[PDB]
Formats: structure tokens, sequence, C-alpha cells
């Protein structure tokens, strides 16, 4: 249920099409083990929370997006509502990810 993002215009259109809904963005890289390990849990949240929009952005695919979003640690989870960033943290922490979704939804 994760939208796979493959350009900066695809990214901004996803943020623009989301309406009032929370958008959760997973910034990952293929060399990041924990990124790869949390991916099924990320997928699970998108099936569980059909009311929230989930995006995946690979930093090496999407360098322009990575650099504009000021990403540092892999994975980084950024949260948006109506185009605006409303949350951010890094690291593959499952419990923290879900809790953040429940705080912002």
């Amino acid at each position: 249920m994760v939208k796979q993002i493959e350009s900066k215009t695809a990214f901004q259109e996803a943020l623009d099409a989301a309406g009032d809904k929370l958008v959760v963005v997973d910034f990952s890289a293929t060399w990041c083990g924990p990124c790869k390990m949390i991916k099924p849990f990320f997928h699970s949240l998108s099936e569980k929370y059909s009311n929230v929009i989930f995006l995946e952005v690979d930093v090496d695919d999407c360098q322009d997006v990575a650099s504009e979003c000021e990403v540092k640690c892999m994975p980084t989870f950024q949260f948006f509502k109506k185009g605006q960033k409303v949350g951010e943290f890094s690291g593959a922490n499952k419990e923290k990810l879900e809790a953040t979704i429940n705080e912002l939804v």
C-alpha cells in the first residue's frame, strides 16, 4: 500500500493529492540494513491505516528530493499534512513510528 516515489514532481503531486490526510514518507537507501528490515512493518502500517498515505523515497533514486527534504540519517520518516511538514525523526523504531502516526492522523 506504499506509493513508490520516482521523481520530485511525483513527490509534490502525492503531497498535493493527499487532501486533509496525513502523509508518511520513508526515506531509505539499499545499503541501510534496518531500512530493509523495517520495510515490511512500513507496508503493514499502510494496510492497517487505509486512512493515511504512505510513500517510499530511495535517496539514491531521488537525490533532489533527499537534498530538499534535508535528510541525514537512514531511515528518516517525515510527516506531512496539506503540503506542510508536521513531524520528523530518524531510525528504524517501529513503536515510535506507529505512535507518531496516531499523534498526527
